[PDB]
């Protein structure tokens, strides 16, 4: 197969019941990888790849070769699995492909009904992989949950719950116990444990899991904290506090309170792991790590004249702190075009001078200012008032789909 059949190939493998046997089995063909090397395991649901991503740059910097495997803001499949933040090659890509295909062949021979999904296909090739390429650390970021989640084949150096939430409800449960107690599955016997400032149900069921497994436990607002934070050019300049002592005027290039929280997580990640491997981190290589990070579609601006931000805000609260983080940003008149109901636009219109109410690319077009597509509303401001900045913004395809357009 060439690039194009193999990405093909991939998002051909079909949706099966959810235990990590069929994986298992897979990764058993391939030479157990994840039974190798050493991994930082991160879930919770939101915040997961900020931390992650923010981890890696911190390892990175410090002078590991570091894998990194993501839910990407680029919408090509590459972005997934990094190493030092290069996706994969496509020809890469290809070659690793084959052989899981080879391996899966085998397997299907043996046990003629044998298959696994998607994910499960991916996760097994980006495991193999960063064995094959014999990276130092590979960050993993769970699918969803913890406890059953195909990525859950490994015992990592520490263990990431950034936070506990409803957003992801449908499948681990209606309460925050429920979607806890899914989480927690990745608190591994005596592995340490980095937390945000879990809410109390949640927190509640970290403290039972780690009393169990003896791991240590650094929690956001209790161990570590940002004592200072204040915006500074289109980012933000903050401290990390820790059991260590203080490291003054980090600066991250990435808007909205609650990154401080994420890029605490990471630091914290980032010395625990150091640390465990008696491998050198210093403040230097956190702050290069932070300065040199980037964040596609987050508040990403990615014109000057004229004035366009993307961004992938998408929760009906990440969209009230779009709002007050667009108002720090901005004093005078924006133009927003929103991919996005009813409460969110009157949310919009009510902050901000134009709104542009726009369908979400490559979705089934439902039935509800109004514009047939993101280019005609930004045609349209451009148009009118040329110096009028825009943000788009309510969706993570459409961040996306703008900026494959605007950006090469």
């Amino acid at each position: 197969m060439n690039y194009t059949e193999t990405v093909a190939y991939i998002h051909s493998f079909p949706r099966l019941a959810k235990d990590h046997r069929r994986i298992l089995t897979l990764l058993h063909a391939l030479g157990n990888p994840q039974q190798q090397g050493r991994y930082i395991h991160v879930t919770g649901t939101n915040g997961k790849s900020s931390a992650a991503n923010a981890i890696a740059h911190v390892l990175e910097a410090s002078g590991l070769t570091v894998g990194l495997y993501t839910s990407p803001f680029i919408m090509r499949f590459n972005e997934r699995i990094m190493i030092d933040h290069e996706p994969i090659p496509d020809a890469a890509l290809v070659n690793a492909v084959a052989f899981v295909r080879a391996a899966l062949e085998r397997l299907q021979q043996q046990q003629a009904d044998f298959n696994v999904t998607e994910f499960e296909f991916i996760t097994a090739l980006g495991y193999w992989y960063f064995r094959q390429r014999q990276v130092d650390v590979a960050v993993i970021e769970v699918g969803i949950g913890g406890d059953t989640d195909s990525t859950n084949v490994i015992t990592p150096v520490v263990s990431v719950l950034t936070e506990v939430a409803l957003d992801h409800q449908k499948l681990l449960g209606h309460t925050i116990t429920a979607i806890a107690k899914h989480k927690a599955g990745i608190i591994k016997r005596g592995i340490p444990v980095v937390t945000g400032n879990l809410v109390p149900d949640a927190a509640a069921v970290v403290a039972a899991k780690v009393a169990t497994t003896g791991s240590q436990w650094l929690r956001f607002d209790r161990d570590f904290s940002v004592p200072k934070a204040k915006l500074h050019g289109w980012g933000q300049r903050f401290t990390y506090e820790d059991q260590d002592g203080r490291i003054s005027d980090l600066e991250v290039p990435l808007v909205g309170d609650y990154q401080q929280r994420n890029m605490a997580i990471a630091i914290q990640t980032a010395k625990v792991y150091a640390k465990q491997t008696e491998w050198p981190l210093t403040p230097q290589n956190i702050r290069q790590g932070l300065a040199a990070s980037h964040w596609p579609a987050r508040l990403e601006k990615i014109s000057d004249t004229p004035l366009i931000v993307i961004d992938g805000a998408h929760n009906p609260d990440g969209i009230n702190g779009l709002i007050t983080a667009l108002k720090q940003l901005f004093s005078q008149p924006i133009t927003v075009i929103a991919g996005i109901y009813a409460a969110m636009a009157d949310r919009l219109t009510a902050a901000f001078s134009t709104v542009y109410l726009v369908p979400v690319p490559g979705t089934p077009r439902a039935l509800p200012r109004l514009k047939d597509s993101w280019q005609e509303a930004l045609a349209a401001s451009l148009n009118d008032v040329p110096d009028q900045p825009i943000v788009i913004t309510g969706s993570l395809y459409l961040a996306s789909a703008v900026r494959q357009t605007l950006l090469g």
